[PDB]
Parts: C-alpha cells; sequence; structure tokens
C-alpha cells in the first residue's frame, strides 16, 4: 500500500506600484562608422555586421515574473 | 505501508513601491569608429561586428521575480 | 510503516520602497576607436567585435527576487 | 532744427530645446473635507469656497517669453 | 541745432537645452480637513476658502524670458 | 550744437544645458487639519484660508532671464 497526497497551496503575491515611469532615452551608434577594406582573402564562411544592430529599449509597466514548477515522480 | 503528505503553504509576498522612475539616458557608441584593413588572409570562419550592437536599456516598473520549484520523487 | 508530513509554511516578505528613482546616465564608448591592420594571416576561426557592444542599463523599480526550492526524495 | 533717428536693431534669440517632457502628476485635494456649521449669523456679504478650486497644471512645450517696449516722446 | 541718434544693436541670446524633463509629482492637500463652527457672529464681509485651492504645477520646456525697454525722451 | 550718439551693442549670452531634469516631488499639507471654533464675535472684515492653498511646483527647462533697460533723456 502506498498513499501520496500532493496538495501545495500558493497564496503568494508579486506586485509592483510605480507612480510614473518614463523619460527614457536610448541612442546607440551616434558616432560615425567607417570600414575600409582592401585585398582580403576569405576561404570560409563570413558573417559581418556593421552599424547599429539589435539594440533594445524594453520598458514594461510591471515586468514582474513568477515561475513555478511542480513535479511528482513515482516508480 | 507508506504515507506521504506534501502540503507546502505559500503566503509570501514580493512587492515594490516606486514613487517615480525615469530620466534614464543610455548613449553607447557616440565615438567615431574607423576600421582599416589591408592584406589579411583568413583561412577559416570569420565573425565580425562593428558599431553599436546589442546594447540594452531595460526599465521595468516592478521587475520583481519569484521562482519556486516543487519536487516529490518516490522510488 | 512510514509516515512523512511535509508542511513548510511561508509567510515571508521581500518588499522595497523608493521615493523617487532616476536621473541615470550611461555613456559607454564615447572615445574614438581606430583599428588599423595590415598583413595579418589567420589560419583558424576569428571572432572580432569593435565598437560599443552589449552595454546594459537596467533600472527596475523593485528588482526584488525570491527563489525557493522544495525537494522530498523517498527511496 | 532738431533731428532724431530711432533705429534700434533686434537680432536676439530666445530658444529652448527639450528632448522629452512629461509624466507630470498633479493631485490637489485628495483628502476628505468636512465643514460643519451651526448658529452662525452673517450681517454682510459672504464669499465661500469649499473643495478643490482653481488648481492649475500648465505644461508648455516652450513657454518662452519676449517683452519689448519702444517709446519715443517729443515735447 | 540738436542731433540724436538712437541705434542700439541687440544680438543677444537666451537659450536652454534639457535632455529630458519630467516625472513631476505635486500632491497638495492630501490630509483630512475638518472645520467645525458654532455660535459665530460676523458683522462685516467674510471671505472663506477651505480645501485645496490655487495650487500650481507649471512645467515649461524652456521658460526663458527676455524683457527689454527702450525710451527716448526729448524736451 | 549738440550731438548725441547712442549705439550700445549687445552680443551677450545667457544659456544653460541640463542633461536630465526630473523626479520632483512636492507634497504640501499631508497632515490632518482640524479647526474648531465656538462663540467668536467678529465686528469687521474676515479673511480665512484653511487647507492646502497656493502651493507651487515650478520646473522650467531653462528658466533663464534677461532684463535690459535703455533710457536716453534730453532736456
Ligand atoms: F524564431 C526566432 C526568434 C528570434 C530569433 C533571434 C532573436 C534575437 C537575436 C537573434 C535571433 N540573433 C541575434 C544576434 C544578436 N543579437 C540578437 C539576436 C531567431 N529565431
Ligand atoms: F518564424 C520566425 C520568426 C522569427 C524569426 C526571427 C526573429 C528575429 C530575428 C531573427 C529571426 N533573426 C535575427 C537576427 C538578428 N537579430 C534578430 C533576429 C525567424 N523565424
Ligand atoms: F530564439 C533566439 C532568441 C534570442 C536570441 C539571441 C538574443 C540575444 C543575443 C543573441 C541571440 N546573440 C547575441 C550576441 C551578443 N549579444 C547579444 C546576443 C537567439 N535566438
Ligand atoms: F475675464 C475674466 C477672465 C478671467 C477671470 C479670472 C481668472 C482666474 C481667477 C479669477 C478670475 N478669480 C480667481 C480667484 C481665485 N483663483 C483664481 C481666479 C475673470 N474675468
Ligand atoms: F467674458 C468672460 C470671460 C471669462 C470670464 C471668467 C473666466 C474665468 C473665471 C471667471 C470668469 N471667474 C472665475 C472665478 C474663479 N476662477 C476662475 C474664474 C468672465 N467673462
Ligand atoms: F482677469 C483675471 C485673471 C486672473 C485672476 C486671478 C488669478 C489668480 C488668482 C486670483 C485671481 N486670485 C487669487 C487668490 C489666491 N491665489 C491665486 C489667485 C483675476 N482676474
Amino acid at each position: 500500500s502506498v498513499q501520496i497526497v500532493y496538495k501545495p497551496v500558493d497564496l503568494s503575491k508579486v506586485t509592483s506600484k510605480c507612480g510614473s515611469l518614463g523619460n527614457i532615452h536610448h541612442k546607440p551608434g551616434g558616432g560615425q562608422v567607417e570600414v575600409k577594406s582592401e585585398k582580403l582573402d576569405f576561404k570560409d564562411r563570413v558573417q559581418s555586421k556593421i552599424g547599429s544592430l539589435d539594440n533594445i529599449t524594453h520598458v514594461p509597466g510591471g515586468g514582474n515574473k513568477k515561475i513555478e514548477t511542480h513535479k511528482l515522480t513515482f516508480r
């Protein structure tokens, strides 16, 4: 005989209050970029990125995160 | 005979209060960039990034995080 | 006979109060960058990053974190 | 004989630059107001104001002012 | 004979630069107000103000001011 | 014979630079106010103000001021 009771209770709270949020300024890559190449030999795969790439401004009002995992394994 | 009771109780709290949040300024890469190359031999894979890349401004109002794992293993 | 009772109680608290938060200035890479190369031989993989990359401004209103793990193992 | 030449030259400048302007919160009179009167005799004019009156939020983008007066008086 | 030349030259400058401006919070009169009166005799004019009155939030982007007066008086 | 030349030259400058400006909090009158009166005789004009009145939050981006007066008087 085997009896297993799995009764986790979650009454938790993840909250945030922000009176005002803003005046955010993100300016990447305002400088001049010059790339001058001459007599280059590439014998394999080439990946090149020039300029302003993949810059992120992320401004969530809350941005609160809850991660919870439940696992019952029986053998 | 085996009896197992799993009754965790969570009444916890993750909170934040912010009266005001802002006036954030992020300016990466305002300087001039010059890359001058000549007579380079590459015999394998090349990855090149030039400029302002992957800069992040992240401004969450709360940004509060709760991670909780529950694991019951029986053999 | 085996009896196991797992009843952890969490009434904890992770809180923060901030009256005002801001006037944050992050300026990486305002200086001039010059890279001048000549007669370089590369016989293997090359990774190159030039400029202002991967700079982070992270300004959470709370930024409070709770991590809790529960593990009951029976053999 | 009387000769009068009035030739003022104005090449002046009143300018302003604002990158962003906002997140302004004005909350007057959030408190409870109770006025309880009994057996008052007024024998003349009465002016009464109760509550939230005449509060101003004024947010001009420039709000720049130039005042100039020119006066030539001859007798 | 009388000769008068009035040639003032104004090449002046009143300027301002603001990168960001905001997150302004004005909360007057959040407290409770109670006024309890009994058996008052007024024999003349009465002016009464109770509550939150005439509060000002003034947020100009520039708010720059130039005042100049020119006066030529001849007798 | 009378010769008068009035040629003032103004090449002046009133400037300001502010990288960011904000997170301003003005909270007047958060306390409770109680006014309890009984058996008062007023035989003349009465002015009364109770609460939060005439509070000012003034946040100009520049707020720069130039005042200049020119006066030529001849008798
Ligand atoms: F289905 C998807 C969804 C998303 C992406 C994805 C997102 C972001 C980036 C990316 C790929 N590669 C990068 C390199 C440098 N910086 C940022 C990124 C690819 N496949
Ligand atoms: F079905 C889909 C859906 C999305 C994408 C996807 C999204 C974002 C990016 C991407 C691919 N590759 C990148 C490289 C650099 N930076 C960003 C990205 C592809 N397949
Ligand atoms: F599905 C996805 C989703 C996201 C990405 C991803 C995100 C960010 C970056 C990335 C890849 N490579 C980088 C290199 C340097 N700095 C930042 C990043 C790829 N695949
Ligand atoms: F033609 C006009 C135009 C405007 C007004 C005017 C404006 C503002 C106010 C006012 C009168 N009396 C007040 C008392 C207390 N606080 C503010 C004010 C009267 N006549
Ligand atoms: F033709 C006009 C045009 C305007 C008004 C006018 C405007 C504003 C206000 C006013 C009168 N009396 C007040 C008392 C308190 N607070 C504000 C005001 C009267 N006559
Ligand atoms: F035409 C006009 C224009 C404006 C006003 C005016 C403006 C502001 C106020 C006012 C009168 N009396 C006050 C008492 C206390 N605090 C502020 C004010 C009257 N007449």
